[PDB]
């Protein structure tokens, strides 16, 4: 395996995303590679000829598939891989299959393993100095003027099981509307642009929604990705189809936003689960869109490359000064704005209890949402200091 230094090669075996790596047994990985991955906390184990199946295997690591990655040199491993839902799926082309293992549900395909990469530089969500500690340094956090950016679920408001019911931590508001008089100021979302900016409820600052597609300036100028909206009649047929297909199986919702269609499965059958996918996969088809799945949701997006830190990174382009970023995240997507905020930037994960201390590329940590407002509150009190 070839080393890549905090940054993300062709084929990455990431330990903010991945658990384990499950390697197919008639694969010769040397010890080199699962030394590698032992030191970034990766586990490994294999499936295979006769052996355990994929999910087997991932199941004696006490990993789901969503976090784990399957190295296979055979097709029943890729297909079946593919099937339970595996979060990153290598084919190893030894006999000329290219084809026919992508065909079998191969997310990228390699001819030797030395072509795979694993991320190091990450540190792991325990490690980290507290971001608020940090603040209050002689020096305090940022040498230069910064530009301060939020994510809303998770960190500006405490995760809650009913969408709907996710509010603004308390003091957020006034901790924000300090800052804002002192910074520019983003919050960013997945939900709809609309959903997002009623549920911070402040104006002059940034907002993004459907995770980045469109925005709102301060002044109030709409801001969209041209390509992604292309997509939106589109989503909207799909949503019809799908509603049409999948409204005879109760407990199966259709949910339709600006940007994405997602599939809500907690109340549906067995056996439906697999219609849903089907249907949602025949809709991905027809129309030429980007399937990701959810825990108990299948998705629907617009098939546009995108993600946080090219949200950040233009955002940044458009602030007037050279503006320093600070971004704060709870999650997964955080990490590709935590990767983005250069040398003078400072990128803060936001820690939950049940969160299970992930590797990140955070530099700070915050011990829960209630801790994100007393931040808040503090940058902007440090920077009316100066
Ligand atoms: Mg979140």
């Amino acid at each position: 395996f070839e080393l890549v230094v905090r940054k993300l090669g062709p084929v990455t075996i990431d330990p903010r995303r991945h658990d384990a790596v499950l390697f197919d047994t008639t694969l010769d990985a040397t010890q080199e590679m699962v030394r590698q991955l032992q030191e970034v906390g990766v586990g490994t184990g294999v499936f295979g000829s006769g052996l355990d199946v994929p999910i087997v295997a991932a199941g004696r690591l006490a990993v789901r598939p969503g976090r784990c990655v399957v190295v296979s040199a055979h097709s029943a491993g890729v297909t079946a891989a593919r099937e339970s839902g595996f979060a990153l799926i290598i084919g190893v082309d030894r006999t000329g299959c290219r084809d026919a293992l992508r065909r079998d549900g191969a997310d990228t395909v390699v001819t030797d393993l030395s072509e795979v990469s694993v991320r190091t530089g990450d540190r792991r969500m325990s490690q980290l100095p507290d971001a608020l500690q940090a603040l209050g340094m002689a020096d305090g956090l940022v040498a230069r003027q910064p530009a301060v950016f939020f994510d809303f679920d998770g960190t500006l408001s405490d995760i809650v099981e009913d969408p709907d019911a996710a509010w603004l931590a308390p003091g957020a508001l006034e901790a924000l509307q300090k800052l804002a008089a002192r910074c520019p100021i983003a919050v960013l979302s997945g939900r709809d642009l609309a959903d997002v900016t009623q549920r911070v409820g402040l104006p002059g600052i940034w907002y993004a929604g459907s995770h980045g597609f469109e925005l709102t300036a301060p002044d109030g100028t709409h801001h969209q990705n041209d390509a992604a909206a292309a997509a939106i009649p589109v989503l909207k047929q799909a949503a019809a189809e799908l509603r049409q297909q999948l409204g005879p199986f109760p407990g199966v919702v259709v949910e339709h936003k600006r940007f994405g269609v997602a599939v809500h499965y907690r109340n549906a059958a067995r056996d439906r689960v697999g219609k849903v996918a089907a249907a949602v996969r025949t809709a991905e088809q027809r129309h030429a869109l980007r399937v990701t799945t959810g825990r108990e949701v299948i998705e629907l997006r617009p098939d546009v490359d995108w993600d946080k830190g090219k949200t950040l990174l233009w955002v940044l382009d458009h602030l007037p000064h050279p503006l320093v970023p600070i971004y704060l995240g709870d999650d997964i997507t955080d990490e590709d704005a935590f990767d983005v905020v250069g040398p003078h930037g400072v990128p803060i994960v936001v820690r939950h209890t049940d969160d299970g201390d992930r590797a990140t590329a955070a530099l700070f940590a915050l011990d829960s949402p209630a801790r994100v407002a007393e931040f808040t509150d503090r940058l902007a009190r440090q920077l009316r200091e100066a």
